[PDB]
């Protein structure tokens, strides 16, 4: 459906699902997850006992999320070398939070934007960057993803 079946594992320790599913206690403790990404309009800190990284971000072509891909990245890289896991969601878990994860994708493997999808996609079918978000995935392939490979390397070994 539109809004998934529940959160859903993309890579080891990483996982993407809508607003209702940040909330579910039965879904948080199944999946161990200790960090959550909460990327929408009113973000804010809810449950007690997980540590939140809040982006005030609209599902709008307008709205400017590369400015925000290098603290993503580093909240959820810093998670997941732990061993512990992270959520990132937002309303739907199909526009604003997949584009974050396709970021860390791109960062983390050799991988453009449209095979960061893909692996989305092959675990939540509904994700689906909005147009100017999926313009701002393309510039950051082009011009910057090597510069944040390196980064990543750099920072973290
Ligand atoms: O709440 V999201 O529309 O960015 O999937």
């Amino acid at each position: 459906g539109p809004m998934g079946n529940g959160m859903n594992k993309i890579l080891p320790g990483l996982y993407i699902g809508n607003f209702k599913d940040a909330r579910d206690a039965e879904q948080l403790s199944k999946n161990k997850v200790t960090h959550i990404l909460s990327v929408h309009d009113s973000a804010r800190p809810m449950l007690e006992g997980v540590k939140y990284l809040c982006i005030p971000a609209a599902d709008s072509p307008s709205q400017n999320l590369t400015r925000h891909f290098k603290e993503s990245i580093k909240f959820i890289h810093e998670c997941r070398l732990r061993g512990e896991s992270c959520l990132v969601h937002c309303l739907a878990g199909v526009s604003r939070s997949v584009t974050l994860v396709i970021a860390y994708i791109m960062t983390v493997t050799d991988f453009g934007w449209e095979d960061a999808l893909h692996t989305v996609r092959a675990g939540r079918s509904c994700a689906n960057p909005n147009v100017g978000f999926q313009r701002q995935l393309q510039e950051f392939e082009k011009h910057e993803v090597h510069q944040y490979r390196q980064w990543l390397k750099e920072e973290y070994g």
